[PDB]
């Protein structure tokens, strides 16, 4: 074995949560070992129960967030069980060479492969399947995409010599979906991804998703699965979109520090209302919560947010600050003596 | 009354103009009092006379620009006259908490509410109605959006320790509209917003506007309503888009200083050709005019600009500078001795 | 003649290549002389042989890249041969006044015009035809757009006082096309641009291209026309899009230094995965190749890249660096003792 570094196995966790990691570290470079297992399966993607033929890393949309530090090596075992029907591979936008690794990781059902890439570039980055040709968009918009974060060894900073530390981290993977409809407008169902392909490709061609979802379905991060926080906590929100632009916004908040292009060698922007994730990238925002209550986290095409699935909630515990905002007068009848022209 | 600051009432003016304000101020924080009255009404939105069922703040698309300074408090009386049919509210992207104020301002026809928010974040920001659910996009794309500018108390700067001062300010609100068509392709008319809803939502779902307009209609800021300027004037152009991306461009000019994400804690970019307003945001550009004549101000999807309504004009008075540009030879027949292969 | 500077004639070359130029220069300002000849012609735009009625500068999509330095004057002879059917003009986003020159360059078939503009603004910029009204988008999406680069006289820098020098430069013009289809879905053919107009405008109105291509057609820069480079070379990739957004990505690489808004008075961003060209602009990225092999250069809407034409290749010669990336284990059967749940 030429590369003589310590090895550390990481157990991935399902989004929107993130596996255990250090922000700053004084450990030297390691070989960080990850396993991704491809799973093709039918999944429910909206609140009416619509299904579609998904293809996933590790059974989730998005695939899980991987976290390493600058100078680590990332050794990924990609597994394509024989219950799957298609070949698969993986392209890390964090990696250098061989189409991000895609040219070294094509595996048929029943095979696995081991790729190592050096984490030379800091930031959050997309990873996605990319078998070749028209299969590249198809596998990605069927769900085969996630992200990796390469932290500086000293953790995050503000680009002005001040360290930034998060209390909590969430990973929001946004997915554009292209579900075929019948002549009456009802979504169609299929028995396999291969059977769904031709009709799906026709929808894809017109560049208008039927659904835009976080964490794999409409409503995934609302209701009992709202994201928790507390007043005072500095929360890092990683957002990825492997195929299509997005414009994240935290309703009732801001982006205190935003890396919209997602790369920690660049100073963040401050005090944003809405930021922009270019399709094929990950970005990140830090926000320190100042008020309790419900926050909606959306793409601020509000049609997509409210009508195609792209809303998450935060539920924030703590005490209300009437200095920042207050209801001076509750709703009341318009005074008789008013003129409102 | 706990908050013991001077109160100042502001009279709003219709876009693209902006109410009287100071750039730099040595006044301390104030409670700045604004009134917004919701008006649902049919409006003309294109040059062929197409109408649609609009919903507005203060009778205009966009709603008027509010201008305050960092550290002021903004006390907004939102009025929903009983002639309206729907509930309404307001979300300030400038504000912290309660979904931007939307969770504290839902009012039925016949009611008003008073919200106060502290202007802790500098920049230009969207405000918009957001009643809940699918009503959020519907109210916004029906016209219920505007912007607020929170200036630093020392006015604008270049991010490199130099003050910037504008001679003139204009507010360009861009609106994506989704007007239903009949089976022949003609735009449909309705007697109320409620009657228009179902057909409008179907158009919205396909994410392709029928119209993209400035100041509420195609041609609003062309012809006799071109925007005036003079050679030498430094003009601030605030641009908002509450739902959908835009790419502003001043044809024949530049953006000397551009805050495309719209937030004055970040240094502007210099010398832009075209900038980018992410849907759900406001941005701003300063330009010092150097040449007289007509300028077109567009979104630089030229299909949207020329064919869906999204062109404004500036008419600039002054003297032409032949050093910057000149017609060396006027159109003339191609010389007989020419070879043009 | 009032302007007493040396004159230099430049011979343009077809994209993706760039005419001979100096990066840094100690020559003083010159009048740089360029000729552009409009050519309307049918062109093949995809791998199935689909044609469409194009309109070009100098016979190519994009038009050729012009390169000058800050403070030069650019004297452009625009020629509209009498074999063409339409009037044409030119708008330089690099220029100040008269709608970028469009208001001084409208020429009928059989005419030519000479425009001079001073290169006061550094960066890469779009130029495009803009006759007036609905003809503006039509001429642009028919192919009448290119770019000009205005280099600082000291050449490029990193925004932190370090010079940057490229070994190679390529110009990637991306074109959104709107080809009519018949009732069966087959692309229609026409005998002239005028005959194609009405059906084309209907496609344009729905804001969804049928094709998104580099260098004028699907596959233009793949196969025998892949872009060459070598390990170690710093390559400047200029990307323009005159009408519609794009999100460039170099698969297997990065953007070491990226001016996504395209203007050299602003420091570049570092280490990008994917960048963003706002419609109506040019941007530029520098990358130093570190690995040999094939790279795909795409817009990272992968549907557009793989299915609508928007993929180029680089073929990079040199030696593989197993430190940066290696295939630890080639594809092999999943071990019997594995558990992959
Ligand atoms: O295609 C729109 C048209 O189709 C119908 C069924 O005929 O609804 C479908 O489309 C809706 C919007 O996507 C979904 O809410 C629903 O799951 C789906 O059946 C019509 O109701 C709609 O009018
Ligand atoms: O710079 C990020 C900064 O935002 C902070 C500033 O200290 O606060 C902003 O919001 C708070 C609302 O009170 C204010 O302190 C501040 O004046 C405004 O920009 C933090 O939450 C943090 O360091
Ligand atoms: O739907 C496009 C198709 O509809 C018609 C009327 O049949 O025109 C309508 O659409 C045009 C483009 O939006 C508008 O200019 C016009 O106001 C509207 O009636 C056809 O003329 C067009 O061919
Ligand atoms: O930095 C904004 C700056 O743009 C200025 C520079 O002084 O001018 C630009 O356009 C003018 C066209 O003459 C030139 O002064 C300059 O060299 C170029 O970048 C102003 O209009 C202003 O301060
Ligand atoms: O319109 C989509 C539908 O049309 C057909 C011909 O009937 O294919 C056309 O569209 C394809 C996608 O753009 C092209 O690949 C081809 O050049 C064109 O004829 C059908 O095959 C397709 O099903
Ligand atoms: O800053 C651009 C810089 O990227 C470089 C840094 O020297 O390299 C990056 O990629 C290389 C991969 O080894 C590493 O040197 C570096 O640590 C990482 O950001 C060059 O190719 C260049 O100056
Ligand atoms: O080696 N210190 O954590
Ligand atoms: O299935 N995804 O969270
Ligand atoms: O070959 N890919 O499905
Ligand atoms: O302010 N949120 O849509
Ligand atoms: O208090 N001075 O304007
Ligand atoms: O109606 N708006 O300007
Ligand atoms: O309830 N909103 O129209
Ligand atoms: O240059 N304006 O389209
Ligand atoms: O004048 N020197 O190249
Ligand atoms: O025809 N263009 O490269
Ligand atoms: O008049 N332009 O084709
Ligand atoms: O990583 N490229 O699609
Ligand atoms: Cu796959
Ligand atoms: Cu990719
Ligand atoms: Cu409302
Ligand atoms: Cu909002
Ligand atoms: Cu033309
Ligand atoms: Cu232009």
């Amino acid at each position: 074995d030429d590369l003589k570094l310590p090895r550390q196995r990481v157990d991935l966790v399902a989004p929107p949560f993130v596996h255990v990691h250090e922000q700053a570290t004084k450990q030297g470079p390691k070989i960080m070992e990850f396993k991704l297992v491809v799973q093709e399966k039918k999944m429910v993607i909206d609140e009416k129960g619509t299904t579609f033929q998904a293809m996933t890393f590790n059974g989730s949309m998005p695939g899980p967030l991987m976290v390493v530090h600058e100078g680590d090596y990332v050794e990924v075992t990609l597994v394509n069980p024989a219950t799957n029907t298609m070949p698969h591979n993986i392209d890390f936008h964090s990696a250098t060479g061989a189409l991000g690794g895609g040219a070294l990781t094509l595996i048929n059902p029943g095979e696995q492969v081991v790729l190592r890439w050096k984490a030379t570039r800091t930031g959050v980055f997309v990873y996605h399947c990319a078998p070749g040709g028209p299969m590249i968009p198809w596998h990605v918009v069927s769900g085969m995409n996630g992200a990796v974060m390469v932290l500086p060894r000293d953790g995050l900073n503000d680009g002005h010599g001040h360290s930034l530390r998060y209390d909590r981290i969430y990973y929001i993977g946004e997915q554009d979906l292209y579900v075929p409809r019948d002549e009456k407008g009802n979504f169609k169902s299929y028995d396999s991804p291969g059977e769904a392909y031709s009709d799906t490709e026709e929808v894809m061609r017109k560049l208008t998703p039927t659904h835009v979802v976080f964490n794999g379905k409409a409503g995934a991060l609302t209701g009992k699965n709202a994201l928790n926080a507390n007043v005072g906590e500095n929360v890092l929100i990683v957002h990825s979109q492997a195929n299509r632009d997005s414009r994240p916004h935290l309703i009732g908040g801001h982006g205190d520090y935003v890396w919209e292009t997602g790369k920690f060698s660049n100073a963040p922007e401050t005090g944003l209302e809405t930021w922009f994730i270019r399709g094929g990238s990950a970005g990140a925002a830090l926000y320190k919560f100042l008020q309790p209550g419900i926050y909606a986290y959306v793409t601020h095409n509000l049609i997509e947010a409210a009508n195609l699935g792209a809303t998450a909630h935060f539920k924030v515990e703590g005490k209300w600050n009437d200095d920042l905002m207050t209801q001076v007068k509750a709703p009341a009848d318009i005074p008789t003596g008013s003129t409102n022209e």
